[PDB]
């Protein structure tokens, strides 16, 4: 299965500066929850951003650095590397990535969040008409997690 994985607010901000706009924790228990076991893609930019590969999953980058060969992770130098991955595999970001792969990709598991942030980077516009709600679970606000947010599953139609 290949599937996005993405946080995007109201106005599908993703990114600003090479960080993410938001502080919210629950949206990184629901990537823990997602992706352990499993496999991550992400863009050069993104890996760099985290800074290491996240620890319990396969972390593979896509870059035309022929140089890069990081310790615990894997390198790609083309989108058509993704579909020789085997498993679950999540594109993880960022813009450069989603914008390829959105029209790829079986499924969007996506944390909207329900506020308006100043961003630099985007996710590509979508529509419901393409893609079904297999399922849309509201996030609980806390003294930790004070954006509201939801977490939809969206399903290729
Ligand atoms: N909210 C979220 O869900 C989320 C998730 C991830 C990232 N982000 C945000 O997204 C922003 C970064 O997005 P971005 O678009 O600037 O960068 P990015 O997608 O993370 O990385 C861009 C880089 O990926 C590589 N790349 C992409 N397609 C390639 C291809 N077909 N062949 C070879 N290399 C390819 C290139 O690396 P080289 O230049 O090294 O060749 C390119 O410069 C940041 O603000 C970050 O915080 C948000
Ligand atoms: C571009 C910068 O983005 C990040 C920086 C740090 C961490 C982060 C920090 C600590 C621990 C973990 N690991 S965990 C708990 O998420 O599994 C991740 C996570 C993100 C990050 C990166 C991609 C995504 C993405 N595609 N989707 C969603 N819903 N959230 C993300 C969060």
């Amino acid at each position: 299965t290949l599937s996005i994985l993405v946080a995007h607010d109201l106005q599908r901000v993703i990114g600003f500066e090479n960080q993410l706009p938001w502080h919210l924790p629950n949206d990184l228990k629901h990537v823990k929850k997602l992706s352990t076991g499993h496999t991550l893609v992400m863009g050069r930019k993104t890996f760099e951003s985290i800074g290491k590969p996240l620890p319990n999953r396969r972390n593979v980058v896509l870059t035309s650095d022929t140089s890069f060969n990081v310790e615990g992770v894997d390198v790609i130098h083309s989108i058509e590397d993704i579909y020789q991955l085997p498993g679950h595999v999540f594109i993880f970001g960022g813009q450069t990535l989603f914008e390829e792969m959105i029209d790829k990709v079986d499924d969007m598991y996506i944390t909207v969040i329900e506020g308006k942030f100043r961003g630099d980077t985007f996710f590509p516009p979508y529509t419901f008409e393409d893609w079904e709600v297999a399922s849309s679970v509201e996030g609980k606000l806390d003294e930790k997690n004070t954006i509201p947010h939801t977490f939809l599953h969206l399903i290729r139609k």
